[PDB]
This record gives structure tokens, sequence and C-alpha cells, in this order.
């Protein structure tokens, strides 16, 4: 609904797992907001999901969103996986909980209430805002403050 919002997200992690962080830019109105935080022990896929979550949870009113991310992970979950996982109760064929279910659900919630146009960007070239999110992500990763509580070592 809300006029029009553009979101740019990225995530980056130094180990699997390792320190990681995210960067999200929100062009909410005729201005910009930036979100960026670094985690002590996490994964790159977790940081790519967290980036879209934080930005989307920042929106109060129902909006028409244009979210731009180069994340193959997010891309696959959104267009392939999610509808399928729900049908199966968020469990794989071996009945274990889907990996990063905590984040997938949190993202699924934040989705719900918006009209989103998803733009799947290829590379940093010609995508300045995405390159900047990467930079923020990398800086936060170097100065981690928070712990990633959903990070499952096993299951």
């Amino acid at each position: 609904m809300l006029k029009q919002v553009e979101i740019f997200t990225d995530g980056s992690c130094l180990g699997n797992p390792g320190p990681g962080g995210y960067g999200a830019i929100l062009r909410y109105r005729g201005r910009e907001k930036t979100f960026s935080a670094g985690y002590t022990r996490t994964t790159n896929n977790r940081m790519e999901l967290m980036a879209a979550i934080v930005a989307l949870e920042a929106l109060k009113e129902h909006c028409e969103v244009i979210l731009s991310t180069d994340s193959q992970y997010v891309r696959q979950g959104i267009t392939q996986w999610i509808h399928n996982w729900k049908k199966r109760g968020w469990k794989t064929a071996d009945k274990k909980p889907v990996k990063n279910v905590d984040l997938w659900q949190r993202l699924d919630a934040a989705l719900g209430q918006h009209q989103i146009k998803w733009e799947w960007v290829k590379g940093h070239a010609g995508h300045p805002e995405n390159e900047r999110c990467n930079e923020l992500a990398r800086a936060a990763a170097m100065n981690p403050t928070l712990e990633d509580t959903g990070y499952q070592v096993e299951v």
C-alpha cells in the first residue's frame, strides 16, 4: 500500500560458522535508513536472511516493497521452497526441522503483511546500494556485538 519502499540487503560471514553481519538500506520515504549489525558465531546464509528480516520488520504500515538482494539462498527459499516446507510442517523427508527454520518463519511472518516485488540482482556492478550493504555487512562482521541464538550446531 504505502506509497513505495525500496530495500537493499546483503549479508557476509568470515567462517562456516564465523563472525558475520548484515547491511540493509530502506528508502522508506524521500530519505534513507540503514541497519547493520555483526554476530559472534553465525553463517553467511543466516546473515542473508537476517538482512531482509530486519529491514521488513522495520516497516510499520503495509507497503508496496521492492526488495533487491543477490542472495541465491533467499531466492531459492522464496520461489521454490517455502510453500513446500509449510505443506510438510517445516520438516525435511527425514522429519528433522528445516535448517534455519527460526529465520524462515520470522521472514514468512514479516512477508505476510506486504506486497513485495523481488529483484534478484546478479553482481555488485551497477548495483551501488547492494555493494554498500556488502560493505556495512563486512564492517559489522569485524566488530561483532550480538550472539546468534538460533544458530544450530546440530538439531
